[PDB]
């Protein structure tokens, strides 16, 4: 049914106190954890991970609740799907592999986990790359008509259950494909490997998975924002060297010039636009992989 | 479907953009009542009889809603802009010989109404708007909190067929969700079940759903643009106007409603009513009294 898009990568079920993290593991060298985002799974890295795996031990993990990772029971505060909790869970996952100090690149929701990880537990990270995000606080702070329309899903998926769940159930295949297409530069699915789209489609076809994603966005509207707010107000800066990459046609470039933004959040950040929409590792895999190898090595 | 306007006639009013359905009852000065989303003219069924004691009450389905015809939309959502709807309702009233009339609108209908009053103030003797602020003001107040409260403004404005496709899986759920969510009580108890059935049946038609999305698309784009021009040009509604809003309704979450309306209207009085959004159904007596009082001098 589902293609193995990481030939030569192992498949690891990593136990944590909140459930298993699924990961493809390949390469040797310094550990590098890659976190996908919405509405994707770890397979979104399938075009860049082998290039990284030439120099790193590449752990391509499904976020908690996403893909084949277990889905911790949520609660009224969406706690396990807050980026703080996912970061803690991924730290615990990496510790199971003996990686207490690792490189981390995240895209989309995974990048939100990543920078929250960097804020909460900066000692865990050698270097951080975030792909096509600004901090969640910044999206919400920038919230206006234009951004509301553009990232409407931030407020739609954060509606109380079961409203988005029921609506997403109305046409899940359409919805996941629409998100994938609409955030690319092409506007269609041609930038993706069909076998990868199949992964995303099958994950999205599971109502429980969709519920988790809504939990993630609910956390994104509530606790994640509050956690970020604390850092902005404390002036807490990420001290880990970081790379901010963004799609010239991506989500982050609209709200505010991402490097300028991330510079408010990180003491040591470099940035570059990648000629792509949101899905940098799939729309622009060579460019993305090059940037990441250059930065991480 | 129940007749909720005993003794009211039924008019199909031809206009250049399609027929307007209306119930017509009473005698006296003409008073046009316009409903909003996701409702039809029947939302007035608790207040129209009281109004019909004093006015010729025309209870119209908005263009595209209820039993009114649905003009085909276009890429700018033109027929569902409030400007176009207002012109179409002016034409409808002219068909009845009403070239100068009182107007009370709720929700989208209220947006038609204030746009009517900006565009064609000579058509109105007095204007009442229920539980809205101008579209511009909602968008201008679109921060995190408000983006979450009226997420549907940005969700339903997403390009077709995204909201249509999600709404089609279980239309009943969404219409009942919206009816319930915007009431004070948070359920359907405020509504006459016969009225709910009207709303549900209207919502069950995919074309009607599409029109509603077109309305919201217009609300995100052209309506906003039209408003923006007026507010930036300092154009104010010169028609004496009543702004009623629900203490627990939508308008008051964005801002203090009379303060906002005083920026849009030279002659505005306002009162809150203990109600959620659906003033004529949640608080019919209070609504009906406020409207009778206002339109009666």
């Amino acid at each position: 049914d589902l293609a193995d898009l990481f030939p030569g990568f192992g498949s690891e079920w990593i136990n944590t106190s909140s459930g298993r993290i699924f990961a493809r593991v390949g390469g040797d060298g310094p550990p590098l954890l890659l976190l996908h985002g919405f509405p994707q799974t770890h397979v979104m890295w399938h075009r860049v991970a082998p290039k990284l795996a030439e120099r790193f031990k590449v752990i391509v993990a499904d976020l908690p609740g996403y893909g084949w990772s277990d889905m911790p029971e949520s609660d009224e505060q969406h706690t396990p799907y807050t980026k703080r909790a996912m970061a803690k869970q991924l730290i615990e996952a990496m510790e199971q592999l003996g990686h207490v100090h690792f490189a981390l690149a995240g895209h989309d929701r995974g990048a939100r986990v990543s920078y929250r990880l960097a804020l909460d537990s900066p000692g865990r990270l050698s270097k951080l790359a975030v792909l096509d995000i600004l901090p969640t606080y910044e999206y919400w702070q920038r919230m206006n008509r234009a951004y509301a329309l553009k990232i409407y899903h931030w407020s739609f998926l954060a509606q109380p259950a079961p409203l988005p769940e029921n609506l997403l159930g109305g046409d899940p295949d359409f919805y996941v494909k629409a998100k994938l297409a609409s955030w690319t530069r092409a506007g269609d699915l041609s930038a993706f490997d069909p076998r990868a789209v199949e992964h995303y489609r099958i994950a999205f076809a599971d109502p429980m998975r969709r519920h988790v994603m809504c939990e993630d966005y609910r956390a994104g509207a509530y606790a994640d924002f509050e956690h970020d707010k604390i850092d902005v107000e404390a002036g807490n800066k990420i001290p880990v060297p970081m790379l901010a990459l963004w799609g010239a046609s991506g989500i982050a470039q609209s709200a505010a010039t991402p490097l300028d933004v991330w510079r408010k959040w990180a003491s040591d950040v470099q940035g570059a636009p990648i000629e792509s929409g949101h899905f940098l590792p799939e729309e622009a895999p060579d460019q993305t992989a090059e940037a990441l190898v250059r930065f991480f090595s």
